[PDB]
């Protein structure tokens, strides 16, 4: 249950989070892009979901991608700014989770991104034990999937 | 159509929003939930759009309606962050406009929103002049609509 998942966010988890967003979180338009251009490389089976978006290989020269990856890097910032309570981090993981199982994503496809935050981390120097703490909230997500 | 809008962001404008923002944006959750409830009390007829919410007569205690408020205000700052860079703004506007339209709410339905904007500045002291501003870039995403 989300309840249970959110509480598996540790101390240790949770500053492990804050202190990799402090360097993530400073190019939300570059890592973002970073990310959905390596989920769509490593997961092209994912790239039906995204119709929308039209030619992804165009990564940052795609306005609609572009638009996409700035604004996914806010709801990242949003789970990281409710992390010191726990009720407020709940529903807004809720709130976040209608869009994606209206759009019928699985808490398995959801978890794909998994591979694309621990490329992105370790591109920026924070390795397994980042990815980790990462794999802990996006966790929180798939509960509520 | 929303470049030209994003025109009327002029330098002053621009200033205004960032200065407001760093009161507003500061509570999300309370300043969240506050635009929310006042737009609910001042046009009752929006509450037909939030169904999923329940009973919002709750206010901050109904946690869905705290889950949406919260998330709403990642939006403004995400569109704050962009101010500098007309066409990173255009495309997070169009992004955001997206699940809009799906909702049926139209250019003149979203300007409802301005009136709580007002309310919610006027209760921190930023008077006329703000309000204006956010107008402003409130007729960006309209133009959007
Ligand atoms: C770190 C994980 C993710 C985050 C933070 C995230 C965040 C967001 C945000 C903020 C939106 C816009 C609001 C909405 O419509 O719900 C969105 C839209 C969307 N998300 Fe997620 N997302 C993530 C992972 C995924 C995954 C793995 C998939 C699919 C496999 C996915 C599928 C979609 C789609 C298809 C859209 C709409 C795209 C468009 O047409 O503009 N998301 N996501
Ligand atoms: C400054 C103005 C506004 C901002 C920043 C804002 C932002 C957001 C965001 C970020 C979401 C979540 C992502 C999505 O599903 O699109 C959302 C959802 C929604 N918005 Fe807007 N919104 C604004 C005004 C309005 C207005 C005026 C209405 C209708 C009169 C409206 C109706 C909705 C509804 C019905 C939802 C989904 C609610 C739910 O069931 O969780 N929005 N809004």
């Amino acid at each position: 249950s989300v309840y249970d998942a959110a509480a598996q966010l540790t101390a240790d988890v949770k500053k492990d989070l804050r202190d990799s967003w402090k360097v993530i979180g400073s190019d939300k338009k570059g890592n973002g892009v970073a990310l959905m251009t390596t989920l769509f490389a490593d997961n092209q089976e994912t790239i039906g979901y995204f119709k929308r978006l039209g030619n992804v290989s165009q990564g940052m020269a795609n306005d609609k991608l572009r638009g996409h990856s700035i604004t996914l890097m806010y709801a990242l910032q949003n789970f990281i700014d409710q992390l010191d309570n726990p009720d407020d981090l709940v529903c807004v993981v809720e709130k976040f989770a209608v869009n994606h199982i209206t759009r019928k994503i699985s808490a398995a496809e959801f978890g794909k991104i998994n591979g694309p935050i621990k490329k992105v981390l370790a591109s920026k120097n924070f390795g397994d034990k980042y990815a980790n703490a990462w794999a802990k909230l996006v966790a929180v997500v798939q509960a509520a999937l």
